């Protein structure tokens, strides 16, 4: 009865509301109406929870994973970027729950495709690795620094600071993309 | 009764030893052998003692907030990175810590030195901003790493196998230090871009 599907649908929902730390075992099995158990055959742990709810939030938000038709390789890093960015900021805590994550068996399908783009502009295969992995901990940084401050008590300088840093990042990968 | 700096030195110790989660007021008041009271009378609240925890961090272990004498900015935002970084990978929760404090006399200062370097004040405070941003993504997700428990034996491909079995000859400071170059290249350019590098 009780799908993968709908306990993560629930949990994403109950994140919202209470937080990555108040978000346990218990309000979850008590939000879908079942004992634990039941719950638990998905999840063994909260770190499990969490790894799915991360991957979860970047297959409902996430638009711009792969790179478009007669898209430039820097435009594409930007809207990733960004789509990645606005994936995090869509749910409480998301930067702190995608940190440490390595990616899914999709995402490094999706990683590759990335990898070999990049190469094809002229990056070398290790420089490619390192501009697609900068740009995810800026991100996630970026993103952290506005959902704790949010959390505690200027979000246009947040954005404009964003925009600045991420086109400066693309500008340098630019020069350093192969020796 | 102890002093404030006592009770950060006290914070800081056990920080490293059970982390953030489990840095209660019962632990911090049993390991300096004192009362409960005495504590909040520094610190009414958890996250007034953690914003002391993440200056103190900065006044223990980062040593380059300010640009040394004849120093290219270039090679002072890389050194203020790498300084920052190493502060933060020191303490457990560091870059967790760090997330949403806000300044001061320092980051003024830093402004003033960017602007004398062909920098504009909006694109001097997103610079420095940016910067603290990439080193506390980096420090967070390597930390959670550590925290939570091979990525070459994980992929599928061979092309992703064989690539990060040869970064794998290289370190993490190999991959920070490109983004970190990065960034750094990408300021030089866009300092005194007449386009808007700021929207879209
Ligand atoms: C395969 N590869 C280079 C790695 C290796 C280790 C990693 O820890 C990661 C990657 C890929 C990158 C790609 C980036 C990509 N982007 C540059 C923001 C991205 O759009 C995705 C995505 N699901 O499309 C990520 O998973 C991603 O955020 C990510 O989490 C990564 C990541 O964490
Ligand atoms: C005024 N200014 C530009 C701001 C505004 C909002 C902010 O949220 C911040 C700054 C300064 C920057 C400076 C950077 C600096 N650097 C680029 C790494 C830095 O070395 C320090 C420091 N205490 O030396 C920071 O606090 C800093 O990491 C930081 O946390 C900042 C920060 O959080
Ligand atoms: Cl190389
Ligand atoms: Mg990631
Ligand atoms: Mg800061």
């Amino acid at each position: 009865k009780l799908d993968k599907g709908t306990v993560i649908a629930a949990a994403l929902e109950l994140l919202n509301e209470v937080g990555m730390d108040s978000l346990t075992t218990r309000k979850l099995a008590e939000r879908l109406k079942v004992q634990q158990p039941a719950l638990y055959w998905h999840f063994q742990n909260k770190r499990a929870l969490l790894d799915a709810l991360a991957e979860a939030m970047l297959a409902e938000r996430h638009t711009r994973s792969l790179p478009e038709e007669n898209e430039d390789w820097r435009v594409f890093l930007k809207e990733n970027a960004l789509s990645f960015r606005t994936a995090l900021l869509s749910y409480r805590d998301g930067a702190r729950i995608h940190a440490g994550t390595r990616p899914t068996e999709p995402n490094f399908g999706t990683a590759e495709t990335a990898i070999r783009f990049l190469c094809a502009e002229g990056f070398c295969p290790k420089r490619a690795v390192w501009a697609l992995r900068a740009v995810s901990h800026y991100v996630v940084g970026s993103v952290l620094e506005q959902q704790a401050s949010d959390a505690d008590e200027e979000t246009d300088g947040m954005d404009a600071a964003f925009n600045f840093g991420l086109d400066s990042l693309i500008a340098g990968f630019e020069r350093l993309r192969s020796s």
